[PDB]
């Protein structure tokens, strides 16, 4: 039904594969992109921003062409903050250079993502995906930008 999991929670995509556009570090934590795993836990266990605005992205480069069918996405709690990104456009790439970012309709998508920092969410992607690199872009937060990720699809 080409609805696998590609390897975010069980690091058949590894560390370096996936990159963000900047990410929290400090003298303490560093909430690093390859932290982006669904049901992820230990310390600082998600992806978070430098910053909170609607200028990041969280990248993974799945090395080769995949059909991706669906994104799952998940929050996180740390401390007294439970942070969650609410909406999201996702844009995707063949080569990581040129980017094309997903319509419905005709106009952009607003994916609907999380409402809590632990439930996951699943969004399918009508049409498919064949594509080697995809972007999530959060538009929307609660408290913070906070991110665990699973990518959904198959080979061919």
């Amino acid at each position: 039904s080409c609805s696998m999991p590609l390897g975010m929670q069980n690091k058949a995509i590894s560390d370096s594969q996936i990159t963000a556009s900047s990410h929290l570090s400090n003298i303490f934590a560093t909430w690093s992109p390859s932290q982006a795993r669904l049901h992820l836990q230990g310390r600082t266990n998600a992806w978070r921003p430098r910053v909170s605005s609607a200028e990041e992205w969280l990248q993974v480069d799945l090395q080769k062409t995949v059909k991706v069918t669906g994104i799952t996405t998940q929050g996180v709690k740390s401390l007294l903050s439970s942070m969650y990104v609410k909406e999201f456009l996702v844009s995707s790439s063949q080569d990581g250079r040129r980017w094309t970012l997903f319509l419905q309709d005709g106009h952009t998508k607003v994916f609907q993502g999380n409402q809590d920092s632990s439930t996951p969410v699943v969004n399918a992607l009508d049409p498919p995906l064949f594509t080697r690199y995809l972007r999530i872009h959060p538009t929307s937060w609660a408290q913070h930008i906070a991110l665990r990720l699973e990518v959904l699809g198959c080979e061919a």
